[PDB]
Formats: structure tokens, sequence, C-alpha cells
């Protein structure tokens, strides 16, 4: 029996459709397959049967990261969950459905919400549909905090190799772009540039930015490049075996050099898929890459070698 399951508030962007709501009311959530959520009270209640049933999920396999070493840290979004378990039956309030790390950081740190943590076995519910089960919610908060901390080093990271400009510039190509990636428009226009920036920002920017905004952008950013990663043959391998801190390296990289540049150094890859970091290192200061910007590249592979941030760690909040 689930403990406190009504107390408490639930952070959701989706919101379904004086009333009725005492009832049982159940409905497939809009981007994904099996997650089938009943809502009493309305709150969102996730269950899992190992037999069949018409208002039930079915029973989740678990994914492989680690509660006590690993991160969500590339996730888009996730889900957290309280509940009970007994053998072919799972019942799970949801606490967070599909926000941030940040976000769920935060909700699971309001006191109304602590009666019913403490209580009950909490998970995660990955996008991919596989969940991570916790010992306890410390434990929980511990890997969420570990996770957003990879999220706000990353910006970092790449705000000292690359650069972060809060006002528009060009590319080397010609293109009107702001904060450290991003890419306004492929326009000749600067006001078309300007208006495109109002509209990704939603305020009257006038061209110049935050570094808050620079860093909602970077992120969008962050996406786009793991979407590509995982999409091409030569990475996704090198990219899926590499801890969170080595990943912020290969995005580097490829923020820098593009996919398609990054795919080109085959040697070096296939040497940190199989953890040789020292050779892979050497071979990495072979390219014309550690020639031509030999700051960022002593940098990127330093952390290639030591999976930790001791390049750049003087250097942050700066």
């Amino acid at each position: 029996v689930p403990a406190f399951l009504f107390s408490g508030s639930t952070l959701s962007s989706y919101r379904p459709n004086s009333i009725t709501i005492a009832l049982p009311h159940y409905v497939d959530l809009p981007g994904r397959s099996n997650f089938k959520l009943m809502y009493i009270m309305g709150f969102p209640i996730d269950t899992e049967m190992e037999k069949d049933s018409e208002y039930s999920n079915k029973i989740r396999q678990e994914s492989k990261i680690s509660k006590t070493e690993g991160t969500v840290s590339y996730e888009q979004k996730i889900t957290v969950e309280t509940g009970q378990e007994k053998d072919g039956v799972k019942v799970y309030r949801v606490m967070v459905l599909e926000g941030t790390i940040a976000e769920s950081i935060e909700h699971l740190d309001k006191k109304e919400n602590e009666d019913i943590l403490n209580n009950n076995r909490n998970r995660i519910v990955l996008a991919d549909n596989t969940v991570i089960n916790f010992d306890n919610i410390s434990q929980l908060k511990e890997f969420l905090r570990r996770s957003v901390n990879i999220v706000v080093n990353i910006f970092e990271m790449l705000r000292i190799d690359e650069g972060l400009r809060l006002k528009i510039y060009k590319d080397t190509e010609g293109y009107y772009t702001i904060g450290i990636g991003h890419l306004l428009t492929k326009s000749p226009s600067l006001n078309a540039a300007k208006s495109e920036l109002d509209k990704a920002i939603g305020r009257n920017t006038n061209g110049v930015i935050t570094k808050d905004e620079a860093e909602k952008l970077f992120n969008q950013d962050v996406d786009a490049a793991v979407r590509g990663i995982l999409r091409n043959a030569k990475l996704k391998p090198v990219y899926d075996s590499l801890d969170a801190v080595r990943r912020a390296a290969l995005i580097n990289m490829v923020f820098q050099m593009g996919e398609t540049g990054v795919a080109g150094f085959t040697n070096s890859l296939r040497m940190l898929q199989q953890k040789r970091w020292d050779e892979a290192a050497v071979n990495l200061a072979k390219s014309r890459w550690y020639n031509q910007t030999p700051n960022r590249a002593k940098r990127v592979i330093t952390t290639f070698r030591t999976g930790t941030w001791d390049a750049y760690k003087n250097l942050f909040e700066h």
C-alpha cells in the first residue's frame, strides 16, 4: 500500500483537459508509448502489472545506470515517482512528470512532499521507458545533483574553450550568431537576426542577452549535438561507452569541428572506447587540431585523459 500518495504537490508541464475528479480518469501520455496514467483526486498515478490490463502499464525493465555512481546528465526531461512494489504489482504516484533535472531537484526539496518521499520507494522513469530504482530519496537527490553539476560545468567548459558573446556577432562564415554556439539566421539581415533572437528569448533584446539566456540557448545546442552523435554510427558506440565528464569532452569536439570532423579521428575514438586514455591522448595530439587551437585541445585532451574537470576547475564560474 502506497503510503501518503494524495499528500504534497506534483510538478507536471502536462495539464490534462468543482467536479467529477473524485472518479478515476485514465489517459495515455501524448508523446510516448506505454505511459498510461490514472488520475484520482487530480493526482497522476503510474501502475504496472505483470498480467494484462486495459488501464495498466506493462512491466518496465530496469536501466543499467548506477544509482550510486551514475548520471541523467544528457537526458532532456525525466520522470520521478514514489510508490510501492510487490510481486506482479507496482503502484507509483508521479511527483514530477517529464521535468528538467533542476526542476526535479527543487520540487523534491519542498517540505510538503517530504512526507510522501521518506515513506516510499523512489524511482526515475527515463524517456526511453526504463527505470532507475533508488534505495532512498537522499541518494536520489545526490544522483540528481551530480547530474546538474555536469550540466552547469559543460556550459563553463564551452564558455572557456569556445568563447561567450552577449551581443549578436558574425560566424567565420558570415552568419549572425550569439552566445556560444548559437546561430540565429542564415539571412543577411540584422533585423532578421534580432527578430529571431527576440522570438527565441521571448522578450525585446535589441541584440544583447544575459548569461542565463545564452545558457538556455546553449542547452538547446547540447541536445541537438547529442541527438546527432547518437545518429552517427561512428560516434554512437564511443559516446555510449564514455562516462559523463568524458562525454562533455566529446561534445566539446563536436561543437568545434562538427560530427563529421570528429568522426575522422578513427583511431583516437577506438582508443577512447577501449579506455586506453593515454594512447588516445598521444594520438589526438598528432592532429592539425592540436596545433591550431592548442590551449583548447590541451584542456580537452587532459579531460579525456583524467575523466575529471582539472583543466577547467580554477576557471569556473568566471
